[PDB]
């Protein structure tokens, strides 16, 4: 695409950090849930993308494709770079490492 996929590079540049979440989906409430407990909506930048009408969605799941390569919602990329998804959040919480996980990309002390 081009149009979309150098703009998508400048974002990742300065927001290495963005989660691509949804306005009202059963997965966007847990990924804002865990963040909005943990209290750490500062050094991430969290962006929603639910206003946008299905011709929108359309180009950003195409963007999205090119970037990483995830057609669906929510959305967990690092450094520029598909880190976590939708499941790796259970299944840390499961196991009960996330924590130490978070620690280790340098989210948290």
């Amino acid at each position: 695409m081009s149009a979309f996929v150098t703009k998508a590079e400048e974002m990742i540049k300065s927001h290495p950090y963005f989660q691509l979440s949804a306005s009202w989906c059963p997965d966007c409430v847990y990924a804002n849930s865990i963040w909005n407990k943990l209290n750490v909506q500062d050094k991430v930048f969290v962006f929603d993308i639910g206003s946008l009408p299905r011709n929108e969605q359309e180009k950003w799941r195409i963007a999205f494709q090119k970037v990483v390569g995830s057609r669906n919602l929510p959305t967990i990329v690092v450094n520029g770079k598909f880190w976590g998804t939708e499941s790796q959040l259970h299944r840390f919480e499961a196991k009960g490492t996330l924590e130490e996980e978070l620690t280790k990309i340098g989210l948290l002390p």
